[PDB]
Parts: C-alpha cells; structure tokens; sequence
C-alpha cells in the first residue's frame, strides 16, 4: 500500500528483532537461575513487540473506524502488542524491589484495563466517546504510576544501593515514557486528528522502543539482577 508510515513500521520490527536476538543470546549464556527470569521476562517484550510491528508492516492490525465525519485509519494491532508487553514491564519491576503478589496483581490487572478501554475507545464509533475511553484508560494508568513512584520506590529500599539505584532509573525511563502515550493518543489519529498517522506512528516506535529495549539493556547490563 505504500502507506506514509511503513518507513518507521520497519524501523520498528528492525530494533525489535535486534534487540531481541541480543538478549536472547545474553540470556541463554548466563548460568545464574535467579538471573534466568529477568532476561526470558525482557526478551520476551522485544519479541512481541516485534511480530506485531512486523505485521503491521505487512498490511494487517489495522481497520477503518468510522468517526468525525471521516474514515480513520485505527492501528489495533498496537493494543495487542502492548496488552502482553507493559504488564511484563511491570513484572521486571515488580520482581526487583521484591514486590507483594497482591502488589503485581492489582498492577497487572490496572493495566488490563489501561490497554482494554484504550482499544475500546479507539474503536468507538461516536467521537466524543472515543474521549471517554480514552479518560478511563489514562486514570489506570496514572495507578499504576503511582504505585510504580510511591510504593515499589518504597520497597527499593530494603534491598542494596544497587538494586534500589537501577529500579530509579528503570522507574524514571518508565515514568516519563509510559506518560507520553496518551498525549500522543488524544492529539492523533486515535483522537483529534491533529497530527498526521505518520508522524505519529514515528512518536510511538520511539517510545515503544525506548521503553522496551531501552529498559531491558539498562536492567539486563545491570548486576542488580543476580538476586
Ligand atoms: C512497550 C510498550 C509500552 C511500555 C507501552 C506503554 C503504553 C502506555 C502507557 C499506553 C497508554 C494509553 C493511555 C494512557 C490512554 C490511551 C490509549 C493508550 C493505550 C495509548
């Protein structure tokens, strides 16, 4: 189809794959068992991410949704990505400041809703609705967030300079990326329409990719992951 955004589609699935074969690699070489579940828990992110752009790539994840007046053009492939990729972020982080099973789950299951109304919206029909999902999927997110700064911070405290130090940074990246993607939703295609689908498909794959194989090589070069 030629599309305006193929050009940062393969950009994507480029980065993905590498970033995936490189913690493949590093990970099946490493013999501390402790360290096995860090490194099978952030390749698998790139992986994902990485089928899924390359199908997009290939002309699928996407539909047409009717709304304000036009036919826009909806990535879902996107939201079947991230529905599998951020709550195993969340984990990675999870299983570094010895968080509570309690803790994981409500983080896991915030972020289920963060990704569903997010898909809902961008598939709802009436545009001033689309809003509304949007709205819903923002506050789970800010929970998560909030539990992300204000509690595992918390906890990171208990363990050494070391470990408490690569959850802030890994916090921090999650932070100010995680915080971007609704902006870039509301003044998109998803959303008002403001910027074009190729820009914005350019401001995702540098966010997806940031904060994917952006946070594994930080976590995984780290030595705070041998328990
Ligand atoms: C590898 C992908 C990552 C780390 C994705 C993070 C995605 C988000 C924090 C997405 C958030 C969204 C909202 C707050 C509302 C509108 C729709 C979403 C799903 C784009």
């Amino acid at each position: 189809t030629g599309r305006p955004e193929w050009i940062w589609l393969a950009l994507g699935t480029a980065l993905m794959g590498l970033g995936t074969l490189y913690f493949l690699v590093k990970g099946m070489g490493v013999s501390d068992p402790d360290a096995k579940p860090f490194y099978a828990i952030t390749t698998l992110v790139p992986a994902i991410a990485f089928t899924m752009y390359l199908s997009m790539l290939l002309g699928y994840g996407l539909t047409m949704v009717p709304f304000g007046g036009e036919q826009n053009p909806i990535y879902w492939a996107r939201y079947a990505d991230w529905l599998f990729t951020t709550p195993l972020l969340l984990l990675d982080l999870a299983l570094l400041v010895d968080a509570d099973q309690g803790t994981i789950l409500a983080l896991v299951g915030a972020d289920g809703i963060m990704i569903g109304t997010g898909l809902v919206g961008a598939l709802t029909k009436v545009y001033s609705y689309r809003f509304v999902w949007w709205a819903i999927s923002t506050a789970a997110m800010l929970y998560i967030l909030y539990v992300l700064f204000f509690g595992f911070t918390s906890k990171a405290e208990s363990m050494r300079p070391e470990v408490a130090s690569t959850f802030k940074v890994l916090r921090n990246v999650t932070v100010v990326l995680w915080s971007a993607y609704p902006v870039v939703w509301l003044i998109g295609s998803e959303g008002a329409g403001i910027v074009p689908l190729n820009i914005e498909t350019l401001l995702f794959m540098v966010l997806d990719v940031s904060a994917k194989v952006g946070f594994g090589l930080i976590l995984l070069r780290s030595r705070a992951i041998f328990g």
